[PDB]
């Protein structure tokens, strides 16, 4: 019969697991790719994006995503000891690296038997190939449970301080502005909203989104920046602007600026891990002190630093002469991911938005 | 727990058409059905239709069985704000997706199928035009508007600078409209002007409503203007003009508008502009085409507007027909786990 019909209208269709991680999106797609080229999730993420880009547009982007929507492609793993392949995408392009995202990832990996739980289990581990490195998660089941997830935990690659007090000097309103770089699995300006003139909220997330996009410009042209480990990463992808929490739980409160200026509904795992490196340089967060933070959505992650590293001979920016080297620090950070839905995308070959399209200026 | 929908587009703008998955809803006609989800049941619509599951612009409906006699299929429509159609790109989708899916058969060697929706509003008919050579591939959708008519003609409006006075046309189409060309506003259509059309046509809603006070004859509960489309030259030649309406709370139209499109229509049809029969092409703000005919007149006697005339019996309103493709995107399954903090939506949207 018409299941011809069927067989053609599913033609370059890809199907998801649609996820939210404290009211983040994480479109994860689990097939659809074909082959795609690469040695690593790093260079895999690069074939996609000078190649296929039509990709994540048309699965980002409305009118089957939106503005603010997030998401990524599995695949098999490469790197030893490592689950699932993992390269993230968004409404600009390509993270090295995302945390709610990450959480969601585990914790889909384990609600759907991608990967198994050994019989009588409380934590099972995944383990994510990711383009900055492997990131070592735990599911954190539910305890009287098979396969239930009360949160999961991911152990980021070594984040650091890179350079500090950069003074980037937007133009009018903001004016001139004073920045921490660091990595936390991406590179992130680090401010202070108090700077922008501007209160976190959500009457101001427009003026934030602005502010975030002219931060990064503007650093990307006056800072170069480079990873002493993984020469592939070299700009400053992401802005976390961040002031006083609204919830007395939380240290602190943050918004991330990144992909075509749109917002982490999220408090962002890696800008997270990268505000934690920054203070645990400074002297102002100790190995196993839990800090809290908030999203604008008021959505909590738990963060500790469960270890530090100075690397002999490796310098950046910010390491002074009296150093030996380098600190990197590694932290953990945990939150809570819920399936929303599970999705088989269509491309219609007559839809002149197959590839997506935002009325987003500029 | 779970709900299934066929996530479509008209042109661009988003309708998720729900097939399965609520619970039973009383109502003895679909109004009756609608004011019942109104009532007890809003969570519903607010979880499938705002972040994260959607998104600022989705729009959709439900699908139930049709109670009015002669219709296929019943439907009660939905957005982020609540349960109206607005421009009527749902019915589009919503015939499309009948004759997609299955809902409704086809007669063998069949070229165009009949759908009709029993909708809260009335009965809404529907034709499903099929592509050549195939059984159910729908290469486009018509859909009959409900009366339209121009209700006030040359209305000047001041806004202020850099603005100023703009000259305006009132009409009906299922919302009342403020007609008004772009140069009048001194923006040229385009994206990256978007949001310069968007402070303008705020601007307009609310001076208009301020200052000159409309009312649908026969339907006291329409009393504003809502939606203000803005129009100027086409930039495919195979269309008469280009539009963006500006609605909602700064929202923009990524279609043609059919409403707006059958609004336009009764304007330009009343000055002696578009004939009956012909076809009228309205492209989008990106770049689709929509395409309407008026099928008929009539005169109410007795029942005048502003634009008509003292010795015009009764006011004029016009039947136009307008046509457009909505595309299927996806199929998803939709959860609503219990103890998901967002499990109602979200919205980050202020005002
Ligand atoms: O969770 C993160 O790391 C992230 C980066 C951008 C959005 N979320």
């Amino acid at each position: 019969h018409q299941q011809k019909r069927e067989i053609m209208r599913f033609k370059k269709s890809f199907t998801c697991i649609d996820m939210h991680t404290e009211g983040e999106a994480a479109r994860i797609v689990t097939s659809g790719l074909p082959h795609i080229p690469g040695s690593n999730m790093a260079e895999k993420k690069a074939y996609l994006q000078e190649n296929m880009d039509y990709l994540r547009r048309g699965i980002m982007l409305e009118p089957r995503g939106h503005d603010d929507m997030f998401g990524a492609f599995l695949f098999d793993p490469i790197e030893e000891g490592a689950d699932l392949g993992i390269v993230f995408m968004d409404t600009g392009g390509y993270l090295n690296m995302c945390g709610h995202n990450s959480i969601a990832a585990v914790t889909a990996a384990v609600e759907t038997g991608i990967v198994s739980v050994p019989a009588k289990a409380t934590n099972v581990p995944v383990v994510l190939d990711t383009p900055a490195g492997l990131v070592r998660g735990t599911a954190h089941l539910q305890s009287g449970t098979e396969s239930e997830v009360s949160n999961a935990s991911i152990i980021n690659v070594p984040s650091f301080l890179y350079q500090q007090d950069v003074v980037v000097v937007l133009p009018k309103p903001y004016g001139e502005v004073r920045v921490d770089i660091a990595f936390g699995g991406n590179f992130f300006a680090i401010v202070p909203a108090e700077q922008l003139g501007i209160d976190i909220s959500v009457q101001n997330l427009s003026r934030l989104q602005e502010a975030g996009e002219l931060l990064r410009t503007e650093i990307n042209r006056s800072v170069k920046v480079q990873h002493p480990q993984l020469p592939h990463i070299n700009t400053v992808d992401c802005v976390e602007i961040y002031g006083p929490p609204t919830n007395p739980e939380a240290n602190y409160k943050n918004v991330v600026i990144f992909g075509n200026r749109q917002a982490d509904r999220s408090p962002c795992g890696t800008g997270t891990s990268a505000k934690m490196a920054t203070l645990y340089a400074k002297g102002q967060l100790r190995i196993g002190e839990t800090f809290v933070y908030e999203s604008i959505l008021g959505s909590l992650f738990q963060g500790r630093v469960l270890g530090e590293e100075r690397i002999p001979g490796v310098k950046v920016p910010v390491t002074k002469d009296a150093e030996e080297g380098m600190l990197v620090v590694t932290a953990e950070i945990t939150g809570k991911a819920f399936i929303m839905g599970f999705n088989t995308m269509l491309f219609d070959p007559t839809d002149p938005f197959k590839n997506g399209f935002t009325l987003k200026q500029y």
